[PDB]
């Protein structure tokens, strides 16, 4: 599918070199300081979307996430489906598990507004075509009282980095 | 001041080559964009901020704004202070004028849909605009004393939200080409 949206949010200092490539491809190399969220995706998110991606490079040196990222309004909720990370596996209040796309994910909430997380139990292999069947996560979240808002905002396959260095190259469709 | 925030939102196709430069510097070269908003500024906006910038290059070929840009929540409001533009000078519902930083600005409001994805939801949110009456000269250090604008808006019943989001000196483009180079502090 044609992604129709590119986002770079960079907070604080240091280097965050994000490149908005042709079609669904992007790259980032970083060395900060702060925090960033970079990704390609869709302007209106859907609980039904299947995200295809291929992480040609996934090389965080420290704290970084390779993750579906998006939010809803009414109410405002941020959500993540984390397929890989660096030196820190993100966690929160444990809610349950979901099996999807050949992996098992732990379900967490963090905190004011709430964030919803699915975090793969081990790092997903990268370099081959991968799918995130978002509906599996959405339905699992519902079963643990984690319901998304009614007004859907953007939805991206993102690289997030926090006070670290690294490189990623990701193609999204 | 040090900026602590860089934003690039790019919607649709075309080429939008945005560069997060050192310090408060950034550039954008674009062609045949859908819509984009690129800017350097601050994660938490303030109605009292004094924004300094220098646009070393302002070269839109078509529709493009050189504008202060930000958001509030409670209520949700998107706001602009437009110093220059390309072929299209932005307008809306005329409210009055304000003098600030050597220029005169017209004050406008516009409305946008809050939930276009929801069938039967026709609720809206408001945008506030100050748009310079003539294009501001670029290439020298320029100031936007934002409080002057906030105060003028207030006097026309245009009140900003209590919860402040980001605030950037932005380049925006819409179905156009061009280039900009701006340093923000």
């Amino acid at each position: 599918a044609s992604t129709d949206y590119w986002q770079n949010w960079t907070f604080g200092g240091g280097i965050v070199n994000a490149v908005n490539g042709s079609g669904g491809n992007y790259s980032v190399n970083w060395s900060n300081t702060g925090n960033f969220v970079v990704g390609k995706g869709w302007t209106t998110g859907s609980p039904f979307r299947t995200i295809n991606y291929n992480a040609g490079v996934w090389a965080p040196n420290g704290n970084g996430y390779l993750t579906l990222y998006g939010w809803t309004r009414s109410p405002l909720i941020e959500y993540y489906v984390v397929d890989s990370w660096g030196t820190y596996r993100p966690t929160g209040t444990y809610k349950g598990t979901v099996k999807s796309d050949g992996g098992t994910y732990d379900i967490y909430t963090t905190t004011t507004f709430t964030q919803y997380w699915s975090v793969r139990q081990s790092k997903r292999p990268t370099g081959s075509n991968a799918t995130i069947t978002f509906s599996n996560h959405v339905n699992a979240w519902k079963s643990h009282g984690m319901n998304l808002g009614s007004n859907w905002a953007y939805q991206v396959m993102a690289t997030e980095g926090y006070q670290s260095s690294g490189s990623s190259n990701v193609t999204v469709w």
